[PDB]
């Protein structure tokens, strides 16, 4: 593949998830009427949304969530969280 340095990441418990792969979620999150894609987005005057997002990289399916997004439309607000072991929030790794 081609060439590319580390981009900044959230570490969620040793497995990164990638800049553009939390972008990505909440691009999909605020361009999908809540509830649709297998439940989700869900809403937590700054509308804020909660996704899932995948480690590999790949758009959310339906079922399992082990890490989530929690942002608002453009992203000024974003936070990253996973589940295994009880809710916790992942470490933000700039580049």
């Amino acid at each position: 593949g081609p060439l590319g340095s580390m981009e900044s990441y959230w570490d969620c418990k040793g497995i990164p998830i990638l800049f553009r792969t939390v972008h990505a979620a909440v691009e999909l999150a605020f361009t999908s009427q809540p509830g649709s894609i297998s439940g989700y987005p869900s809403i937590c005057p700054d509308e804020r949304r909660q996704f899932p997002l995948t480690d590999t990289g790949a758009r959310w399916q339906g079922g399992g969530i082990t890490y989530y997004v929690e942002a608002t439309r453009d992203k000024r607000h974003c936070e990253v969280f996973g589940t295994a072991g009880g809710v916790y929030k992942c470490t933000l790794v700039l580049r």
